[PDB]
């Protein structure tokens, strides 16, 4: 029953942009596609976007595709066909082809182009042409990760195997790994893997570690002790000049401009390490065959080649200050033009293999990649500048981030709201999403809600600002660019879409929406549900779902019933309506024969620390006299449980655990107006 949506974010972007991008997804169902309403009414294990597509899985193990632009989608729902009795248990995203993962540990390709996945007639039992390359045809996976460029699916057998997307095949084996049980995952099970544009990553029970392109600053500071190790003689020598530029014109290079993968030479020698130059466009026809200029910043460029062979030559004559070398390209006439004379104090001598090597960024064992201490992993993702994570110790849940060329949580952030909250009614719901290319994160919660996330001025989790959202099922989200996007215009070069699905949830959202009518008649509908068969399902998930913020259903009847306008309230001496059936809603609840029962659990909780106090301090005060009348209806009756009355009644009005200043009563005391109300803006004498 879960209703999809779909959602952009023009990037570059903040933290504050995507609230406001998750509010209008909330105030579309407040407020009231065809070919996507057969998708709704099967479960979506997972969901995943390509360039200018969709994939769905189901969860009889079906896959279907759907192609979007900017949303606006065609009506053309091409499912997977599955003649033979295949079914699929993961699907993965990238750039060229929607590979796939049957009940089998084999992996397939329906590359977006093309409508028909994969027929291979020397080889049926192929679907991969890479199959046979990685080792995987008789071993089979029950990982897989797939980003705009990278793949990596792991076998029970402890082996990992890595491979690009094909546009990138052509500095294939220097990324791509052919699959071998490593030294470091052998101690400890493979529990989730997880990738990016530019490294991928795998949790352990205990341990986490990556290997990949590492660019950036542990890429920069290569060059420091490089150059200097440069910087700082006879006939027959193998000699070099001191000085050497990082990069001489000719080394292969890729990079990404707006989720289109561009592989690149350069024509010019890389003097600085921070300059910007126009690289060599290749068409794709004469990509895999083995001159436009658009300009290249050169931090996220990376060099895919390795330099061990540069130019060293061997001294012929050595006249002086003077060293004949010639470096690779008797009449004295041709020598002299092919060999060239440098003077002694710029040559250093050149052993065998010694020559200067570019970076060595491409990973393959790693460290640095330290747990704090024995804590529980929740979940863990990868973006374009770590590794994000959510680790737990005891009653302590965090937001730690590691740095994965430093070591150690690069920042600490606490919740401001309360963690067992966090942890909800099931643990493992936590996930972290991010589409890697400087995205933005989003991260769910124990219930499966959002947990809305921005920063403030001394650099903490800001106290959230609740969107008001059922339960979040699917959350697949991937980079896109703007087609036929005139170069005149200032409008964004990229957007990341994100896909949702809400789940629906009937008598939760029928209070965020006052509507008094449909809140009754859906309770004697209960009501005679409960009875004449004597036991369900719906009677005991009534208490069982909730909103965002941990939520229940009484917290949200309170959340309607909070003032908005002053006025009325002066007292010198459709809002209006939406506020009454507020109160309508809450006196129906709270008399309710059917519900009644469950009273008692549902007057103690959220996310801060009942309803009754979240009506104080949301200044509903007529709203918290029905809660507290109640509170004393049905401790009252309670007795038979053998308790005493204090301890029932005080649950409802302030637990044992609450802090000194959630106190009902000093809370009420504390709630004022601001002196702007009555001051205005000039200025007067006051603390």
């Amino acid at each position: 029953m879960t209703s999809i949506h779909f959602v952009v974010h023009p990037l570059p972007g903040t933290e504050d942009q995507l609230n406001d991008r998750l509010r209008e997804v909330s105030e579309k169902l407040n407020k009231y596609h065809p070919p996507l309403n057969v998708l709704e009414q099967a479960t979506i294990k997972q969901c995943v976007v390509g360039p200018n597509h969709a994939a769905f899985l189901l969860e009889d193990g079906r896959v279907c595709r759907i192609g979007f632009s900017v949303v606006s989608l065609g009506e053309d729902l091409q499912w997977w066909p599955d003649k033979d009795g295949t079914k699929f248990i993961c699907i993965g995203a990238l750039y060229s082809e929607l590979l796939a993962v049957s009940s089998k540990g084999e992996l397939y390709q329906w590359k977006w182009s093309e409508s028909e996945p994969y027929r291979n007639a020397q080889n049926p039992s192929l679907h991969h042409p890479r199959a046979t390359f990685l080792g995987l045809t008789n071993e089979k996976i029950v990982l897989l990760s797939a980003n705009s460029i990278r793949a990596t699916v792991a076998t029970e057998n402890n082996k990992v195997a890595t491979w690009v997307d094909e546009t990138l095949s052509s500095v294939a084996s220097k990324l791509e790994h052919t699959a071998q049980t490593y030294s470091e995952l052998q101690g400890e099970r493979i529990v989730s893997l997880h990738c990016c544009a530019l490294y991928t990553c795998a949790q352990l029970e205990n341990s986490l570690y990556w290997w990949g392109v590492v660019p950036f600053s542990q890429r920069k500071k290569m060059l420091e002790k490089a150059r200097a190790k440069n910087k700082k003689i006879t006939v027959g020598t193998q000699v070099c000049l001191r000085n050497n530029p990082l990069y001489h014109a000719g080394a292969v290079a890729f990079s990404i401009s707006a989720g289109i993968p561009k592989v690149g030479v350069l024509m010019e020698s890389v003097w600085n390490m921070n300059d910007s130059c126009r690289f060599q466009l290749r068409s794709p026809e004469s990509l895999k065959n083995m001159v436009n200029e658009e300009q290249w910043s050169l931090r996220e460029v990376v060099f895919v080649e390795d330099v061990k062979n540069v130019p060293v030559g061997k001294v012929l004559k050595v006249d002086g200050a003077y060293v004949a070398v010639k470096f690779p390209g008797a009449d004295p006439s041709s020598l002299l033009q092919d060999c060239r004379l440098l003077r002694i104090d710029e040559l250093q001598v050149v052993k065998t293999g010694g020559t200067p090597k570019v970076p060595d960024c491409f990973q393959r064992t790693p460290k640095k990649l330290c747990i704090p201490e024995k804590t529980e992993i929740l979940a863990v993702n990868v973006d374009s500048k770590g590794v994000h994570a959510v680790l737990k110790t005891g009653n302590w849940v965090r937001y730690c981030i590691f740095d994965l060329a430093t070591g150690k949580a690069e920042q600490e952030n606490n919740f401001p709201t309360s963690s067992i909250a966090f942890l909800g009614q099931n643990e493992r719901n936590v996930a972290i999403f991010t589409a890697g290319q400087e995205s933005p994160i989003i991260l769910r919660d124990g219930n499966g809600t959002i947990y809305p996330m921005a920063k403030d001025c001394m650099g903490g989790i800001r106290d959230p600002d609740w969107l008001d959202l059922p339960p979040i099922s699917s959350l697949g989200m991937g980079v896109h660019s703007l087609i036929n996007l005139p170069a005149n215009s200032t409008i964004k070069k990229k957007a990341a879409v994100i896909i949702m699905a809400v789940e629906k949830q009937t008598l939760m959202q029928h209070i965020l929406r006052c509507d008094y009518e449909a809140c009754r008649q859906y309770l004697m509908n209960l009501e005679q549900a409960v009875v004449l068969e004597q036991n369900l399902q719906m009677l005991q998930t009534f208490i069982s779902h909730r909103c965002d913020g941990n939520r229940n259903i009484l917290h949200a009847c309170v959340s309607v019933c909070f003032p908005t306008s002053n006025k009325e309230t002066k007292e010198e001496e459709e809002s209006k309506d939406r506020k009454a059936n507020a109160h309508f809603i809450l006196k129906l609840l709270c008399d309710s024969v059917v519900l009644q029962p469950y009273l008692r659990e549902l007057l103690s909780a959220d996310a801060r620390g009942t309803p009754f106090m979240s009506a104080v301090s949301g200044r509903a005060y007529p709203a918290a006299i029905t809660i507290l009348e109640t509170a004393q209806k049905i401790a009252k009756a309670e007795i038979s449980s053998s308790e005493k009355e204090e301890d029932v009644f005080m649950g409802m009005v302030c637990p044992s655990g609450t802090n000194p200043d959630d106190s009902p009563l000093y809370v009420l005391c504390c709630n004022d107006t601001c002196s702007f109300t009555w001051t205005g803006a000039e200025h007067i004498n006051q603390d």
